[PDB]
């Protein structure tokens, strides 16, 4: 179809997505469809001549929705938020429209330029240390990654890289094979699983370190697996901490992992992709203290800062120590600074949130859902027949039915086979417990009230 | 903002992206802006309060735009075309509406679904063996990767460990950091950089295959390098054959590079992220002959075949040979296909440039570029002063002037100097060559003799 013809079905689609989120609330979150529900209700061939854009739309109601789990809903209250803004919206209908592909300065000097810019931005509203800032002088800078999981494999790749020249450029005969051979990496056991997936594809070999009692990494811990495995002729080499993990959003202690890894000249990954949102507000800036000593630090706007999925932030402070495993100021190249060598022009959905936002507004969004979240522990703090697992920082709350695991299996079930709302569960030190995130843009204290009226109510059948 | 709001400012959206699209053959091609010209054009910092969709929107005409490479423009003769269509972007602002993360089944049966019923369809076009199709009871299937360079890792990535398990398998005690130290990895000397950074990343070795006199991969130089490698103590583990490549546009041997990597049993992975998309015309298929050989095969749906970035096709015959490294019918884990782990909804852009367009129209629309791209070879053939590189298979030209790289390079800087038309040189064999790829969706016979006529002017003057 030409231009016209976009105009009209184009401003369709608009009141579509209007329609469908405006009106998200009366949809049930969690399918019932069955796995493999699909394919039998579309043709085995794609069509030989045009279909009709009002059919393909109804196809959309009657096919596809049937199989959407609605992360918009304001009982959506699984995993973490993801992000979904009209601002972000706007800016990626424009990012296609434009339709550039950065792989190079040459092949949009904007889609390049925006993205440096865009992360000293946001790099200042974390209040991170200039060392981070690209500036017009900095060696340091960020560039946008499509994932947390991504950004933590790059700075695997990087850490890697650069212990593996140090070691033979000090030792002639040595092999790389050699050096992988003893590489190690470590992780708060209740690290995310993209950092397994990091040390499989880089090749090392990944060891937890246990957490303390506010299921964090403490530098005893660290220092005594550093200990043990370097007395074993092993080579520590890179180490994630965690700010919010995904089980009940700890937060491993910067303060005393940063000076470790720096004597021990190991590079330090910080990996908040959920919690990071929050350090754009003084009260929580301090769970970042220690990124001073961050080889780099990444976090995602696409879960909790409203920039639709596709986009995780990622800062260093040397460029070189990136750009050289895949090989001051200004940045040109930023394919030495990811994996593919292709990209969007992504930074546009940052410009048009931060902008059409603010960042008064951004806080206030992130502190009204941590506000919620407080709410939600109230309620479970009121009711002496349930207990709060874990300290509450951000918008998680992890609960429990005071009882057996098997009592909680059942508890979960029911709140799922009911349809109402929709939760996940996880185990905190082989116990089972029950996780409420707030996750919706639109979400109210109403909604939590009769979210845990419903959650008390089943409990209550279930107890009796 | 609201619901409301989005009507009106998304309404106004599409409007501006049907205009710059409009009018996008006013546009300047490639810009004159100098590197680092943006940052000090924007504030150094977020704004606190709001600013006005109104500035924001004039902000990407007056500061944006002017950095902006016109990928669309129908003078933008550069690299290889980029997919932009209608359908797709309707299809991306539902996906993005919709807004679910597809890491799990039970994050949204659909935005899995639909993505192996899409490659089905795509596999069908492709007329690809059956083997390769995920149906109700295949080993095999396809799956959406972020781009051809993510494709040719993972492939790489799911033979290293392969190779390492069987090795192990055999001489039960055997370390991995060994097998890699004398793992070696093949490409055409044509093959794209993409190859190079996986070799880089998974940690193995990389050899170029000497091409023949049409630029292609042939069965003896192949085999001669495996000799010589296994009998010095390595052992060949991948190959990436290549169609179309991007230097001219040629292609590797299937039919003789299939055998081999079978008989020798090497993990072969096909990359023909351009060339791809002509193989659902007849007349092009026979390019395709030997996939059934082929271990993993991929094209790129973003480049050729209309579907905007974001959208790499691959597939392979084993799962398990690909699921095994992260680690029938139906399929329901994407997430050990990629490296990441989360992923948008983006096949609803395929289904809705395969319904939206049909069979026949994705033929014409390819048709009329290899049309056009043979109008500008006929050109260049006609006038005695220039001469044709290569044979000219799809859309790509490469062409020279008679005489010295010093008088090419000439003729470049005064075709780019004079900003009407946008080309890229490269070298084949050493020589300096100009290319010609036809690209924007709407590039008509009128634009390339425009565009030959001016480079023909330019090629005068500098010969006086
Ligand atoms: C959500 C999460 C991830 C995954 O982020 P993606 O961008 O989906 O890869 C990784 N680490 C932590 C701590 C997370 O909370
Ligand atoms: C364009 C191209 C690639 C790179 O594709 P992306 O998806 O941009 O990474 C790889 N191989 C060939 C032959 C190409 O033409």
């Amino acid at each position: 179809m030409n231009a016209s013809d976009f105009r009209r079905r184009g401003k369709e689609m608009v009141d579509y997505m209007a329609d469908y989120l405006e009106g998200i609330e009366g949809r049930q979150v969690y399918p019932d469809v069955q796995p493999g529900y699909l394919r039998p209700l579309i043709p085995a061939t794609a069509p030989q001549e045009p279909d009709t854009f009002e059919d393909i739309l109804q196809d959309v109601e009657k096919i596809i929705m049937p199989g959407v789990t609605h992360w918009h809903s304001p009982y959506f209250f699984a995993y973490f938020p993801t992000a979904s803004s009209y601002p972000a919206m706007l800016a990626d209908m424009l990012c296609g429209a434009i339709g550039c592909i950065g792989f190079s300065w040459a092949a949009s000097p904007a889609c390049t330029e925006l993205e440096t810019v865009m992360m000293d931005w946001l790099g200042k509203m974390l209040q991170l240390p200039e060392a981070f800032l690209a500036g017009e002088a900095g060696e340091g800078g960020g560039v946008i990654q499509g994932s947390a999981s991504e950004a933590t494999l790059v700075a695997l790749l990087a850490a890697r890289t650069k212990v593996v020249r140090r070691l033979q450029a000090a030792s002639p005969g040595l092999t790389q094979g050699a050096v992988l051979e003893k590489l190690v990496a470590y992780a708060s056991d209740q690290a995310h699983s993209s950092v397994e997936r990091a040390g499989l594809i880089g090749g090392v070999k990944l060891k937890a370190i246990p957490s303390d009692g506010k299921f964090a990494m403490r530098a005893s811990a660290l220092q005594e697996a550093l200990e043990r495995d370097k007395a074993a002729g092993l080579i520590p080499f890179f180490v994630v901490a965690t700010l919010g993990t995904t089980s009940c959003c700890s937060f491993d202690n910067l303060l005393e992992v940063g000076p470790i890894c720096h004597e021990e000249d190991i590079w330090l990954h910080v990996d908040a992709a959920y919690a990071g949102s929050a350090f754009i507000c003084p009260e929580f800036r301090h769970l970042l203290n220690g990124v001073e000593f961050a080889d780099s630090f990444n976090f995602n706007p696409h879960k909790w800062l409203l920039v639709n999925f596709d986009c995780s932030a990622m800062w260093v402070k040397r460029r070189t120590d990136l750009t050289g495993a895949f090989k001051s100021g200004l940045i040109t190249d930023y394919r030495h600074w990811q994996l593919p060598l292709g990209r969007r022009f992504r930074s546009l959905k940052m410009w048009f949130v931060f902008r059409m936002y603010g960042v008064k507004g951004l806080q206030a969004y992130i502190r009204k859902h941590v506000q919620l979240s407080h709410e939600f522990e109230a309620f479970v703090l009121q009711d002496p027949r349930f207990e709060v697992c874990a300290e509450v920082t951000l918008g998680l709350v992890c609960f429990r039915l005071k009882g057996s695991d098997g009592l909680n299996e059942a508890l979960l079930e029911r709140i799922n086979s009911a349809r109402k709302i929709h939760l996940v569960p996880c185990r905190l030190r082989g116990q089972f417990v029950l996780r409420f995130a707030i996750c919706s843009r639109k979400v109210e204290s109403g909604h939590v009230r009769l979210a845990w009226e419903h959650i008390r109510g089943l409990a209550a059948e279930l107890l009796a």
